[PDB]
């Protein structure tokens, strides 16, 4: 929060200059601080507004001289760490080191400054309210502020490189998140010089990431080659044709119920999915999708068509009977209802359909029994609000197979309307087909682009639509309401209005026209209007905006159908049975490598 | 005019060449010059068209020595100026100063050049008909060529810095006014170092523009990084982060009725709304907008709706009767008509609808009690003609409350024919809903395409439009002319061809065909070089167009949209009551800074 960051710092300056030894370590007058340190009647614990010493006011603006006669004058402000919320951990080495003042940092760490000290305050959590996210101990600060000397020193000190903060992140983990990404992977390998091993590279944070695979969730590409370099084994180079070995362990993860390409293709970043792109990761996928991924997608694909064919068919086929009552309205138009239930099974072919009916209820149980656990085993939001993993795709599906069986509890209790759930299942279940458009060059990125426009422009155009419809609606509405409905009924109430007034919008309807009479002039005047400005231009500048829209995001559109590849390729090793998804890459034991997997990729380079 | 400052040149070359004293002065013929000022029985006072003297031609054409002559033969000529309506005040030090001649500048110096002469003549007032606009004294004329020993030794001989021409202008104002951006900065530093104070920099023009307001209003973003250089203040710098304070004195102005903001927003300059995108100025109204602004937009849009959706449900049920008359007329199909004052309210819901009309009325006086001082607090052209302010917005607001009042008059005094004004109110008073679609990132945008479309291209595509509507619609009804219209009757009479012309246009229509029936071949032909013509060509040539534009002012759509809202943030500050909005940033007198509001920005450099 601004407001309170900004009423932390009013009270901060305001109790730096309410005290001397606090504004005498603020500036560099080391003269008033000289008559203040000779009083030996204080033990100068003097505290700021966020319970930081006059050590850590030396350190903020950077007086080196201030701050070595307050150590000579009080040798424990060393110790004494900041105590508000939002510098709960907060010594005055955090800042030494932060501020990369090599003499300061050694003159703290002579008087015996803790180098396990863990910066707990609120201004050093992992929040997008902070601008940086440095860690809790200097260890890490030293490592992220690209000063290699205070790293060293700090090692030399007894700094712990296993250590972890709040989130369980080690400085390999702190090191990944930083934005720099050049000298990080410098700092990594300076921090890996002193690994030992249990080895520092293979320790989880609280969210299960090992680096490698925070690497690949972050999207941090350079880190991943750069920890990729360390897990391929050059066997060959023959003139132009190179044969590497690429380890599997950590990006292919066969034993583990979370594995690393479901980690990054999941994903709420957007670089992530460049990961999918890398050397290892990119011809994995590669020949999983066209070795077993993509024939396992039309094949389920060609049992849901045809599923979708047998309840098309059972739709089609519904029981339907002649009405009972006579029609005195001349406006209903209604012949035929629903049969009972003990009316509806009387005939061979009424069995046929019972049997296509039971097909699609145990296809609608099938989809909610498949999907149900994975709504449970990710989050719901993550879920559904993916456009990599299906998300909208799986609402549809879902929607559908809930009302199917709604529309079996219509009819199994002889209730009237099924048509409503029916027209709603048939247009859902249907378009669920586009799911798997993800399987083809052709069809994917157009299906992108159509869930973009959904979820994009097509949303901010309704409203504007709607307004003018309104308005628009209205104006005909009760242009018309002295005159006949029988010679123009477009308009005879107020519903019948919006809707004709919503199809002349789309120009999917004729403009209203009855030659044979007298229709009103501001009928005229204001469909004029509204031929001007709903249909010859808002229609056409959403047309022009959509294609500008298309040209914009087309390079975002082949990344996302190539992630959706990628995740279609994951979820279908993860839910199909082991024996028809083996093992991918090959066993190393022969190549004195032991029993880990390796990928072979032979490139060739000039 | 340019034929006035050319015959002023005529007049000017033929003076010259008609007076040996001015001809001697232009050229460099020194000799005869020399037995011209040995002559003891003239005062060398010859005049040309615009009253200046032979030392004005001397310091015109460069011609030092002419011009030294002219002082050693007559001293008095350094005082005298011209006199003619384009030169009213120029002096030879102006020319001399603007010729950037250091010696010459001494030289009239030396003799007695007044430094406070005022150059009023109406080649150097403030006018597009004028290339340049250096003000009216010789050190204004200093600063604007960019010759600092000029400036400095002006100074040294009394020219006073706080001099203001015709407009109130100082030679800050100026030198903020001039193109050259670069180093009209580092002279703007240097007549800042002879200010002594009541200061320079405090001083307003005759607008009441001081140069922070005139540097907004222009638009000059270097010299506002330049002046907002002098009005921050850098707290700490800890690593990357840096805390600074910048002073919002002369940038909320919260004791001000005209602030800063609403001169920059509401300038007529284009380059005025890249102020609202700085550093001190973007953090404040993204901090108003984002904190007070939003919400007190989305209630003010949430009551407007509400209100538009009772003014309609009072249209829909508006009071109607039966027709009293009887329908001669087979074409007559009006069945309704209105009821009268006293039989429009003995209904219970009739009350439900006074209630309703009730809230009508007095939200269309709201509106125009709300918006007639808007009117008459800045310029009417400026209220009605700025995109960024809401100008037609809030044409159609007033004109819908006009509407609202005029069906009110209408209802009082049973006037027949309210469905025209209630029609107009309906269209206009939901189209306003659009004005609150500044508010959103989706709409905004979308909406200034709408208004750039409506009077840009739109506008231009109408008059071809009306001229091929008016050719084919003339054919179309004197084809039409000899034949029965019970069988055709789109072009039975000129305004029924007309519209007809005008919906096929669009192609709203159908093509008018009867094929159990003869039509004429020139309906044919005419129709299908119509349809060749306006509908596959000239429609989506417009369409085309229309793409092109939306492709090229795309960015500045945007920041037609950020500078929107910023004046719908300025907007709502300065009409709502002072408790719903809390003065922005933070007050300064624990930072030893006195009683002025600073805001903090902490920003990250590496």
């Amino acid at each position: 929060w601004e407001q309170y960051r900004d009423r932390v710092n009013m009270l901060q300056q305001e109790r730096i200059r309410d005290s001397p030894l606090l504004q005498a370590a603020k500036e560099n007058d080391l003269r008033l601080l000289k008559i203040l340190l000779l009083n030996q009647s204080c033990d100068f614990q003097q505290r700021g507004a966020v319970g930081e010493t006059a050590l850590h006011v030396a350190a903020l603006y950077d007086n080196l001289e201030a701050a070595t006669l307050l150590m000579e004058a009080a040798p424990e402000l060393a110790k004494e760490p900041a105590l508000c919320e939002p510098f709960v951990g907060q010594t005055a080495l955090h800042i030494a080191v932060m501020n990369q003042n090599l003499n300061l940092v050694r003159a703290l760490l002579a008087r015996g400054a803790s180098v396990s000290a863990r910066a707990t305050g609120a201004a050093f959590r992992r929040s997008p309210h902070n601008l940086i996210y440095y860690g809790e101990h200097p260890l890490s600060f030293a490592a992220c502020v690209g000063s290699e000397e205070i790293v060293r020193l700090l090692i030399e000190h007894g700094a712990d490189i296993r250590a972890q903060d709040s989130l369980g992140n080690t400085v390999l983990h702190i090191l990944i998140l930083q934005p720099n990404k050049t000298f990080a992977c410098q700092m990594y390998n300076l921090l890996l010089s002193y690994d030992e091993h249990q080895s520092l590279e293979l320790v989880p944070n609280h969210q299960g990431l090992t680096p490698f695979k925070l690497a690949g969730v972050e999207g941090n590409t350079v880190m991943f080659q750069h920890l990729m370099q360390k897990r391929k084994h050059v066997q060959w180079t023959c003139g132009p044709l190179t044969s590497t070995l690429y380890d599997l362990t950590e990006i292919d993860s066969w034993g583990e119920e979370l594995s690393f390409l479901e980690l990054v293709v999941s994903s709420k970043k957007r670089e992530a999915r460049q990961i999918l792109e890398q050397t290892p990761v990119k011809e994995l996928v590669s020949f999983k999708w066209k070795k077993y991924g993509r024939p396992y997608f039309c094949v389920l694909a060609s049992l849901y068509i045809l599923y979708m064919i047998c309840f098309t068919t059972c739709c089609i086929y519904r029981p339907l009977k002649l009405r009972d009552d006579n029609r005195t309205d001349p406006r209903d138009i209604t012949i035929l209802q629903q049969k009972l239930l003990q009316e509806a099974y009387v005939t061979h072919q009424d069995n046929i359909r019972l049997v296509g009916e039971l097909v699609t209820v145990t296809g609608a149980v099938i989809i909610l029994l498949l999907e149900i656990p994975d709504i449970f085993r990710v989050g719901a939001s993550r879920y559904f609000g993916q456009t990599i993993l299906g998300g909208p795709f799986h609402v549809i599906i879902i929607t559908y197979a809930s009302l199917v069986l709604l529309t079996m509890v219509m009819r199994l209790t002889n209730m009237n309307g099924e048509v409503v759930p029916l027209s709603f299942a048939l247009v859902l279940g249907w378009c669920s087909v586009m799911y798997f458009a993800r399987g083809f060059q052709m069809l994917g990125p157009f299906t992108i682009m159509i869930q973009k426009m959904i979820f994009g422009d097509l949303m901010r155009f309704c409203w504007l639509m709607a307004v003018v419809i309104l308005g628009f609606a209205s104006a005909f509405h009760i242009t018309f309401q002295t005159e006949d409905p029988n010679n123009l009924g477009e308009f005879s109430d107020y519903p019948t209005a919006l809707f004709s007034t919503f199809e002349l919008f789309l120009t999917i309807i004729d403009g209203p026209a009855n030659y044979s009479v007298d229709l009103p002039f501001m009928y005229c005047i204001t469909y004029a209007a509204f031929a001007i400005i709903a249909t010859l231009l808002m229609l056409n500048l959403f047309i022009a905006m959509m294609g500008d829209t298309h040209w914009r995001v087309a390079q975002e559109r082949d990344e996302l159908w190539r992630a959706q590849v990628v995740a279609t390729t994951v979820m279908l090793e993860r839910k199909m049975p082991r024996f028809l998804w083996p093992r991918s890459g090959i066993c190393g034991y022969e190549y004195g490598l032991g029993d880990r997997w390796f990928l072979r990729v032979e490139n060739h380079h000039d």
